[PDB]
DNA sequence: GGTCTAAACGTCGTATAGGAGCATTTG
DNA sequence: CAAATGCTCCTATACGACGTTTAGACC
């Protein structure tokens, strides 16, 4: 059974809180307003969604061009709010959650069925994710976007949060670089990585302190990158051995571990070992069938 | 000078995120 | 009826993941 903090870490990475405001003749305000919480993944990772659904006892799972679990009914969203109230998000998505939660209360309480409440919903939608469309701006021109929490000074709440976040944003890959100064003609490196938009660089720096390794790379997006071999051996691998990765990426993690073993035993410095490692690498990540 | 590790630097393709609205059920 | 939400379809970028070059430790 998945940990609640794993769920929150994974949602910090992959989830979306949404408000749809659609023109509708059939409604008394002329508009339809509805809240949504959703996680959408590659079809191969439907199992993660089933795990979340089994934990919470709510959510509708679909699989077509992608796999999604959605929470749209007031009963389902109540389960979502109860969870995140207990196990709070720590990325900037915490701010989206707070806007969403205010909207949920307005809708749950039917205040959205008034001109006043509808207008308030629009201030919330305006600061949530991508904000108001041109059409919505045209229809609600005097909307002042609600204040958005700048999320700051957040501590890593639990080791399983890190496992969930990494299952969403992390990468375990083997880097092979053509390099003539090596006997085999190639350098072999094991790499652990977490990627995130710079809006959360503070969190990323906190992750470096928390895991006690890694460097910050800015490209904007930020990468937490661990390349040091016995930071990988004695910190990253022990960490994720206790705090488990979920989804197909677990298989990538396992293969990654195997190559790290081969590297630790210097087999990457031989032609045969390099061939071994390449074969494993080719079956990992994007190369996994 | 040779061999090697670490990581700074480069960068592509899509699985994530985010979106909107018609159809159906419900009381 | 109209409100709620089931269901389905649309868009595209922050992610993941793959590749090369550089600084320099160690012998
Ligand atoms: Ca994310
Ligand atoms: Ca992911
Ligand atoms: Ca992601």
């Amino acid at each position: 059974n998945i940990s609640p903090w794993t769920i929150t870490g994974f949602a910090d990475a992959e989830s979306s809180f949404m408000l749809t405001v659609s023109k509708d003749s059939k409604r008394n305000t002329g508009w339809s307003v509805r809240p949504r919480f959703r996680i959408g993944l590659h079809n191969k990772d439907v199992t993660i969604l089933k795990s979340i659904r089994e934990y919470l006892g709510a959510g509708i799972i679909t699989s077509d061009i992608d796999a999604r679990i959605r929470f749209e009914s007031l009963k389902e969203l109540e389960v979502v709010i109860n969870h995140f109230d207990k196990y709070p998000l720590i990325t900037q998505k915490r701010a989206d959650y707070l806007l969403f939660k205010k909207a949920f209360y307005l809708i749950k309480n039917k205040e959205h069925l008034t001109e006043e409440g509808l207008n308030q919903i629009l201030t919330l939608k305006a600061s949530l994710n991508l904000g108001l469309s041109e059409e919505l701006k045209e229809a609600f021109p005097n909307t002042i976007p609600a204040e958005r929490l700048l999320v700051t000074g957040q501590e890593i709440p639990d080791s399983n949060w890190v496992a969930g976040f990494t299952a969403g944003e992390g990468s375990f890959y083997i880097r092979i670089a053509k390099n003539s100064t090596l006997k085999t003609g190639y350098q072999v490196q094991s790499v652990f990585q977490i990627t995130q938009d710079t809006r959360d660089i503070e969190l990323m720096k906190n992750l470096i302190s928390y895991l006690n390794c890694g460097n910050i790379r800015i490209r904007t997006c930020v990468d937490l990158v661990v390349t040091n071999l016995n930071d990988i051996k004695e910190k990253i691998i022990p960490f994720f051995n206790k705090n488990h990765i979920i989804g197909v990426k677990l298989q990538d993690y396992r293969d990654w571990c195997k190559v790290v073993t081969l590297i630790d035993n210097k087999e990457h410095l031989t032609s045969e070992g390099l061939e071994k490692i390449q074969k494993i690498k080719e079956g990992m990540n994007r190369g996994r069938s």
